[PDB]
DNA sequence: TTGACTCTCTTAAGAGAGTCA
DNA sequence: TTGACTCTCTTAAGAGAGTCA
């Protein structure tokens, strides 16, 4: 709600709640050739998820509490920024999952940033294959690798160059 | 329905108009500090756009061919791809900016891949800079970068650990 | 046959809000 | 007050199809 008292309780009350999910340990790429492990705190598949939570859609949840007598809500991951900046250079601020997890609520596995750098995590090469995101990621992007694509540039005749 | 000698015919036909638009040089970063330079084919920002083409949204546009009374119509930037496969592992084939300029029509800028493979190379760190796109990029991603998160992974009390 | 407009849709990373019990 | 559902929207890489003269 409006006050920061309130807003910490808010986190406070999200943080007692998601630290009682179940963890569920997640081994990594790290790039380099390396492996990590995580620790996810995840949201139950089906109702019950916990006190406060709910699910607007297949991987999309709401965290709602009652104060001065108004319900507030907010998207479940955007919890732990509430007291953060909600915009950045003119674009809105994201949760986005370092561990490329949706169902994960650990906020150690957070960041808050815009929707151009959470989709880029997914390509990034990992924190020991190179990564530069100030922020540095958790593990190479599920994404990275060399493609597949199935035609590359040409030309039939001698109109262009590169 | 068309023959492939018909489809040869209207890749021939886009290819001597596309090579008449605007063609506009580009300094563009490589990737480990290094410059290049790219050679663009502009479509016009408002209409006439080139014989047989059509604008249906703000970077949107369509290539239309009537053959034996039958109007054909393509994505713009499909056309150099009409004999290859459409799909690859269950994903749809994109058109492909290498140069990363939407307006830009030159196919030797252009290559066709899934579109996760598509957006992926908006952070490609680039063909001087690392890049392990199998068909090589042309430019470092124009998203590629340390990112400007505003707040990273945090927790208030002790519940979690990574 | 062609040009210049019109409309809505896909994907996968994210959102807000209403209806009931 | 709290829980368990329902719906549509945003973004930026991409699409297909209709109308009129
Ligand atoms: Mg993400
Ligand atoms: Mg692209
Ligand atoms: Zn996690
Ligand atoms: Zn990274
Ligand atoms: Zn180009
Ligand atoms: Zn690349």
């Amino acid at each position: 709600a409006l006050t920061n008292a309130q807003i910490l309780a808010v986190i406070d009350s999200w943080e007692e709640t998601v630290g009682q999910f179940p963890v569920i340990t997640h081994h990594v790429p790290l790039g380099g050739g390396l492996q990590g492990t995580l620790h996810c705190y995840e949201i139950p598949l089906a109702a019950p998820y916990g006190v406060g939570f709910a699910k607007n859609g297949p991987t999309r949840w709401q965290y709602k509490r009652t104060i001065n007598q108004v319900v507030h809500r907010w998207g479940s991951h955007t919890v732990p920024f509430l007291l953060e900046p909600d915009n950045i250079n003119g674009k809105t601020c994201t949760a986005s999952h370092l561990c490329h997890n949706t169902r994960c609520h650990n906020p150690l596995h957070l960041c808050w940033e815009s929707l151009d750098d959470n989709k880029g995590r997914n390509w990034c090469p990992g924190p020991n294959g190179g990564c530069v995101h100030a922020v540095v990621c958790l593990r190479q992007g599920p994404l990275y690798g060399p493609g597949a694509t199935v035609a590359g540039p040409q030309q039939r005749g001698s109109h262009f160059v590169v």
